[PDB]
């Protein structure tokens, strides 16, 4: 591909931080931009980020140009770049491989996601978190990625379960020192051997350590959250 | 595609109905087996899908009845991934355009249909919670379309995912099923009718319209029967 790629994202959104493994796997070459100001409603009017514009003159991302397309909805963006480079093999080849991998983003959205938010962000009961973390955590294999080698799948989750083991480490959250206490038993425990090395897996890998900005930079940033207190 | 094809799904499930949409603009050689939504689900399942998970799909192994799943077949669960799956086997229907863009649109259809209307849908008709998210979240989706047509034009996966769900509002809205208010009710069904809403109601029935849609839906009145026998449908007296 020759046409310019520019992200939009937030400096420390994991919804943009998918968009961004996906891109460094890709070998893909972009613009970076991290910021809302005026000119953004030019990318996107209803300030939706992550973004990515795509075609266009080669311009500075604060001027984005009226020819380039503007694309949004950080899981879309993610089949974007796979079909912009399908030589970087971002999905595996066969249909039932790659219907793996769709299936098991879709496990992470429809049913891990938002108790993430309830547990570590609404301080809500914690159960119901571990249960669907177990459930993402039984459709993985004994080893690798979702489906083996790395694929959409890693891009779409890990900036999510990275974030959390940050979190837990760290302390921060919104839950009771009580559920605190039992969500760092359980990540700890037998139970959630499999899923921690994954975790220990994706953090290894380049695509994500150049997108994660380190623990110290994503630490610093988290603590300037409010709904982890 | 020369590997069999078979669908399992809940009879009426909207879920298993973005399939076999999908199967039929395919034009897929493909076997449809319904499960009864109100029994149990027959032991034979588990070899299909251990915790009973439906709709489900079996790709290749040996040709063999529905109720025989072979265990040399793939089995493939997950609506939307389904869909994805249809096309990524019968690559030539196109049910997905051409080029990365649109493609990325259309899936992006799909998202706003999940990240809004999917539950306001399950709020208003199913829990009776007020209705104003429901109306701002068919507006926000309806604003995504193009002036005319479907989401990106032609037809594609977008329809698939979309249209059994916006369908059943639609009928159920017309006939008062659901759970919420008679005040609420005839405030949704106003505002259906109104001009604010024209363009989702012309997409309404463009996919009402479309062949793979007709043939399975297969009518209103056998929908809105399984639609009356739904409990969480019901206001309480
Ligand atoms: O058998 C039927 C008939 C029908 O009309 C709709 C449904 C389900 C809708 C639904 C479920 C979960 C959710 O979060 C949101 C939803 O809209 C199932
Ligand atoms: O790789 C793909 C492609 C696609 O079209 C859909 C999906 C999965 C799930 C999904 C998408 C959007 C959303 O807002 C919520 C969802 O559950 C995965
Ligand atoms: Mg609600």
């Amino acid at each position: 591909c020759t046409e310019q790629i520019t992200l939009y994202t937030t400096t420390f959104s994991p919804y943009g931080h998918r968009a961004h493994i996906a891109l460094e796997e890709a070998g893909a070459e972009y613009t970076l931009c991290q910021i809302k100001p005026e000119w953004y409603k030019r990318v996107n009017p209803l300030g939706k980020v992550p973004a990515i514009t795509f075609g266009g003159p080669q311009v500075p991302p604060d001027e984005p140009s009226p020819e380039s397309e503007k694309l949004v909805e950080s899981l879309a963006l993610l089949e974007f770049v796979a079909d912009v480079f399908p030589e970087a093999k971002l999905l595996p080849a066969s249909p039932v491989q790659r219907a793996r991998a769709r299936a098991f983003i879709a496990i992470y959205q429809n049913y891990l996601h938002d108790q993430f938010r309830d547990a570590f962000f609404r301080g809500e009961p914690v159960g119901p978190f571990l249960q669907a973390l177990e459930t993402l955590q039984s459709a993985l294999p004994p080893a690798g990625f979702a489906v083996g080698e790395w694929s959409l799948a890693e891009a779409a989750v890990a900036p999510f379960l990275a974030r959390m083991m940050l979190y837990l480490d760290a302390g921060l959250g919104k839950y009771s020192e009580a559920d605190g206490e039992t969500m760092r038993a359980a990540l700890a425990s037998e139970r959630f051997a499999r899923i921690s090395q994954y975790v220990r897996d994706i953090r290894a890998r380049a695509s994500f350590v150049k997108s994660w900005g380190g623990d110290d930079v994503q630490l610093e940033a988290a603590k300037a959250i409010p709904m982890l207190r």
